[PDB]
């Protein structure tokens, strides 16, 4: 068995806020899923997610504190993030100034380098999956490892993974992909922070699909005005051909990011 060790206090969205019986200052968010709701596939994917999360600890990744179950449900017991999600942070400001976006991208890059060096791909990077430690001067943390996979540079995958407005175009267009899809998604996040919406925002799904399958190079809006190094990074992340896209190593070393310094 049963959900043990926690006092539930509030519905957050099903997700509950709770505190540990042994340390009442330790606050957690508990995601509750009905076993009825899950495929054979989905049971198998949930097990790979838990195995991925149990082995990692990083200041920019939401920590799995515990995993439990009873007769009817599974419970993912996560580090509580009091600042909400990056989606809301952006939308309530409309757009972020370049200087703010830069600090944010450097934090996200630290987490992506940690995962890449362990041959882990997240595969669903987006602002709704990035949580904030507080409302002002936040620390950003990666959430929702539900699509994450073990992937070294050798591995080629086929099953679609991620979210329509964030997915690298080779997933739809070529029906095969590799770890470099996550650099596309990082490009989308940065574009959304600076301009207010993903580059393929559309009135219908059919309109979005046309944009995904187009060969037209992405045109960065000319307002707001951004630094040359910002534009250079953006343009190289948002390359449609993964073989032409900026490398992981080159992304981590880019002067606008500069993860070593
Ligand atoms: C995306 O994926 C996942 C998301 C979650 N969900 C959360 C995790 C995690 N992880 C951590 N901390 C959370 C904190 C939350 O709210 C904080 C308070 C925000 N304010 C409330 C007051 N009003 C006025 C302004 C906004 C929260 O709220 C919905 C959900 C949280 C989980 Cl448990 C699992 C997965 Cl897979
Ligand atoms: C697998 O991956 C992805 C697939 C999609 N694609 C679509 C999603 C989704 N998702 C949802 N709904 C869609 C609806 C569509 O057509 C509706 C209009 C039908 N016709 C109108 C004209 N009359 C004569 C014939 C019928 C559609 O058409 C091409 C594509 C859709 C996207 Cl957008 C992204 C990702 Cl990642």
């Amino acid at each position: 068995p049963r959900l043990d060790g926690f006092i539930l206090t509030e519905r957050l969205g099903t997700v509950y806020k709770a505190y540990a019986k042994k340390d009442t200052r330790e606050v957690v968010a508990i995601k509750c899923v009905a076993k009825k709701s899950l495929n054979k596939a989905s049971v198998e994917n949930l097990l790979t997610e838990i195995e991925i999360l149990k082995g990692i600890r990083h200041p920019h990744i939401v920590q799995l504190k515990d995993f439990q179950w009873d007769s009817d449900n599974i419970y993912l017991i996560m580090e509580f993030c009091a600042g909400g999600d990056l989606s809301r942070f952006i939308h309530t400001r409309r757009i972020l100034p370049e200087k703010v976006a830069r600090v944010f991208m450097q934090q996200l890059a630290s987490a992506l380098q940690f995962l890449h060096e362990r041959n882990i791909s997240h595969l669903d990077l987006k602002p709704q999956n990035i949580l904030l430690s507080s409302l002002e001067k936040p620390h950003l943390k990666l959430a929702d490892f539900g699509f994450a996979q073990h992937m070294s540079p050798w591995d080629e995958k086929h099953v679609l993974r991620g979210s329509p407005l964030y997915m690298a175009p080779e997933m739809v267009c070529q029906r095969q992909y590799d770890a470099r899809v996550d650099l596309w998604s990082m490009g989308v996040i940065l574009y959304e922070a600076l301009f207010g919406q993903p580059p393929f925002a559309s009135r219908s799904f059919s309109e979005l699909e046309e944009k995904i399958r187009s060969n037209r190079v992405i045109e960065l809006p000319l307002r707001p005005l951004l630094s040359r190094d910002c534009r250079d990074l953006l343009q190289r992340l948002l390359e449609r051909d993964p073989s032409r896209r900026i490398s992981f190593q080159d992304f981590f070393a880019h002067p606008w990011v500069d993860l070593e310094h």
